[PDB]
């Protein structure tokens, strides 16, 4: 078990946002708050969700999201699941911010 710097797996494809992503994460939901944004998902508007979407996104210039394939409303952003989210975006990016969608809401996940 190494603690000083511990590996995790293959920095291909995911291990990226394995150290990004959940490192990250505290930027958009710190500025959320400042935006007046509600920290879950669930409750966003169009604008809220697409905030967190391309700020998931733009941080690993994943810029080429269809906004439009991302117009959820927070209970929307909720409501596709994984399964929906993922072919949302492009597969990692999906997931990307799938991660962060999680994140958001395991800030409250029971």
């Amino acid at each position: 078990m190494e603690c000083a710097d511990v590996p995790l797996l293959t920095p291909s494809s995911k291990e990226m946002m394995s150290q990004a992503l959940k490192a990250t994460f505290s930027g958009f939901t710190k500025e959320q708050q400042r935006l007046g944004i509600p920290k879950d998902p669930r409750q966003w508007t169009e604008t809220h969700v697409r905030d967190w979407v391309m700020w998931a996104v733009n941080e690993f210039s994943l810029k080429g999201v269809d906004f439009q394939k991302f117009c959820m409303s927070g209970a929307a952003l909720c409501a596709l699941g994984k399964e929906c989210f993922l072919e949302l975006a492009p597969d990692f990016v999906g997931d990307i911010l799938w991660e962060h969608l999680e994140i958001l809401q395991k800030e409250d996940v029971k």
